[PDB]
């Protein structure tokens, strides 16, 4: 038997209508289009407090190869995360309870060695293809690449990295694809836990003095959590990241097009190809 691990954040879902409506679109399309071989099993990890754990379990009964549904206690993971992720919530969430928004950063240390690879996924997603096909992207990783991630399709990191770009007008940091580095979107993340444990460079980038060192270089104080950490790391060391094709995460949010970046927005938003996963980020319908 071969295991395939998926992780989803499912917090504060109790009496939350828009979140439950999102999860219905996400989990339905995921399971309706999923097709695995008889010998292999799909594992669905959810991190939820006692309240939302009920909401999830009740929703999966309507929708359910073997597929094990695992539930992770929010507090247990938060308590485990905090001593490892404290030095970077003052930089990427510029207090204790908000350590769970950095789960992806230290997924390898939180998850058991029994699990080699996991895909963290948002709930504002729609799945247009089979999810087993995404796992194939792990094979396209270079040795020394730890994370699989799609690029950010909004000029978010123009404004975020403003001061660095003001000092380095030639830089690619914040520039649109393909020549520039637009940053990453954390909606769909292929986390190679095995590679994350084995990489000395990644092990050191998680250390306090290293986070500080690099954040000060870019004058970085963000608000996007784990996404900001990966994005900043991807500026110094882009070779740690296997950049997914945009079709794996076509983000639909057009906010910045109407709030400051009308001119350059398209260079970031552009994505030609048959969509495999839609990400209705910022409450955008699909
Ligand atoms: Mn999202």
């Amino acid at each position: 038997p071969v295991d395939y691990h998926l992780l989803m954040m499912f917090t504060k879902a109790e009496h939350n209508a828009p979140l439950q409506a999102k999860a219905r679109v996400a989990l339905s399309s995921l399971l309706r289009l999923a097709k695995f071989e008889a010998h292999e099993v799909l594992n669905l990890h959810f991190v939820s407090e006692e309240a939302s754990r009920e909401v999830a379990k009740a929703l999966l009964r309507e929708l359910l190869f073997k597929c094990k549904v695992i539930f992770h206690d929010v507090a247990v993971l938060t308590d485990k995360l905090f001593p490892v992720v404290e030095a970077m919530q003052k930089y990427f969430s510029a207090y204790y309870s908000d350590s769970i928004f950095f789960l992806s950063v230290a997924m390898h240390q939180i998850m058991p060695k029994e699990i080699p690879r996991i895909i963290q996924l948002d709930l504002d997603l729609k799945y247009k293809t089979n999810i087993r096909e995404l796992f194939e992207e792990f094979d396209n990783f270079l040795p020394g690449a730890v994370i699989g991630i799609a690029r950010e399709m909004q000029p978010v990191y123009r404004h975020t990295f403003w001061q660095f770009r003001h000092e380095n007008p030639k830089t690619r940091v914040g520039d649109p694809p393909p020549e520039g580095l637009p940053g990453f979107n954390s909606g769909v993340m292929l986390l190679n836990l095995e590679a994350m444990r084995q990489s000395p460079l990644y092990s050191h980038l998680l250390e306090p003095s290293w986070v500080q060192q690099l954040a000060d270089k870019y004058h970085f104080r963000g608000h996007l959590g784990d996404q900001d950490f990966f994005t900043m790391i991807g500026m110094e060391h882009p070779e740690l990241f296997h950049v997914l094709d945009c079709t794996w995460n076509r983000q639909l949010c057009t906010w910045w097009r109407d709030h400051g970046y009308s001119d350059v927005f398209q260079a970031y938003f552009r994505c030609e190809g048959h969509v495999k996963i839609y990400h209705g980020n910022c409450n955008t319908p699909i």
